[PDB]
């Protein structure tokens, strides 16, 4: 069957997103944890040279800056990055699409 | 019609990926935004400490780095990231497509 | 036909996600040089700073800290990212499928 050929390709593309959905998701575990552990280091090293005191703090709040994007120091305690999660609503509403047309 | 659910298969397909392009684009905004924090605080921190001053910078330049990649310095000025913005080209033209299909 | 349609709405979906893919491939070796550079940078400066010599090395090894994720030192010369590159087999496997099909 053609029909059965077209599912099938259609099957092929909506796992091959899957996959790099999670792929991407893995690899951005990867760069936060790395990127989180640079602004650790970086603030570590400020809290240890005194040379350094009399720089001033630019206070430029997270989301305005996101928003809005030396000097002062943009890195503080609050730039670390979260961890990213995609959402599936759509694939999750395709399933169930999927359930239902399966008769 | 198996005709009009086959439709609906592409079409989740079609708006899975568009959200994971957005979604993608989204999260590197934000990691890119906080690695140029990163490199500007590095840059500083350079700038105001003496015993780095003997230390060499590598004159390695952008993009023959990106192709052939301590020490000496490698993070400068010419080092920020600049914005992410995926191409779209392939589904204007499906989108094209489309509307000519739809009689 | 809708048929020759409908193999070319699949055709869409599958060169967009291929060249996201690409896209998304190239975005993140730009990263991973950066990120490594500010950890080489970083390194360089730690070398050189006498006032740092009394911090402690966290000893926190790759893997089990990505699963598990100042202070004491994170970024080592073993925090150095590695490249990405995404798998293709679903796709390679629709491709010996559409060979075989085409008669
Ligand atoms: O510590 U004396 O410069
Ligand atoms: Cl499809």
């Amino acid at each position: 069957e053609e029909f059965s050929d077209m599912l099938r390709l259609i099957d092929y593309n909506k796992a091959a997103l899957s996959k790099f959905k999670q792929d991407v998701e893995s690899a951005l575990h990867v760069f936060k944890t790395t990127v989180n552990s640079l602004i650790s280091d970086q603030l570590l090293m400020r809290n240890h040279l005194r040379d350094l005191m009399g720089v001033p703090y630019c206070n430029y709040s997270k989301f305005w800056y996101l928003e809005h994007a030396p000097k002062c120091w943009l890195v503080t305690n609050g730039s670390y990055l979260n961890e990213t999660h995609f959402s599936d609503q759509i694939e999750q509403e395709a399933d169930n699409m999927i359930t239902e047309m399966l008769r």
